[PDB]
């Protein structure tokens, strides 16, 4: 039981390059059809998309999620940039949920750096 | 090696490892379908992320968040399918060479199905 919009901590050592690195948490965003197929085998993946606590200059690309809604203990920011998919063995431990806003925004931010206007 | 004018519906060699579990692995080719925004950016700055979609050549069963890419348009030696599930943001150091790119109605069908599976709709 892993549900789209749910953040969890994840492990994705190792990494080349840019992409986010460490443990870290990030937002499910693979539909839950997927979610529950993936959690039937036990194997398969999940798509996530990694969270930063280094927010500085926000992309509209990426999205503000707050501590006091979500769980965690500052506010961060999920960077669409950085979407991976995931096997189900780099899940840790849960933190929480985003809001329905926070999750809605980030949509629209996975379409825009997907481009996926239709 | 290659230089890096990647730009969104070209197949390029990508190395993908390590990797764990279910996770598309080894140097194959993938799709990429980041914005040519961000990409043509990498290619100014001579660095960055751009997201993929990896492919393999067991076909198999083409299930709807996955996409037939023949060989005869891709330059791709045998036929492939498109795995939207394992979409990947990858860094540009792992870009190995150009291979080819999928065609239009391809490429729509590969926005379908990563709608499809996001959960995406416009």
């Amino acid at each position: 039981v892993m549900r789209r919009g749910e953040i969890w901590q994840v492990d994705l050592d190792p990494a080349r390059g840019s992409e986010a690195n460490n443990q870290r948490p990030a937002v499910v965003v693979s539909n839950d059809r997927a979610n529950a197929t993936a959690t039937r085998l036990g194997r398969g993946v999940i798509t996530v998309v990694p969270v930063t606590s280094n927010i500085a200059k926000v992309y509209p690309f990426q999205v503000l999620l707050s501590a006091t809604t979500t769980g965690l203990q500052v506010d961060c920011k999920a960077q669409a940039e950085q979407i991976r998919s995931i096997a189900t063995e780099r899940l840790l431990r849960p933190i929480g949920r985003v809001s329905a806003a926070e999750l809605a925004q980030l949509d629209e931010a996975l379409k825009l750096h997907l481009d996926l206007w239709s």
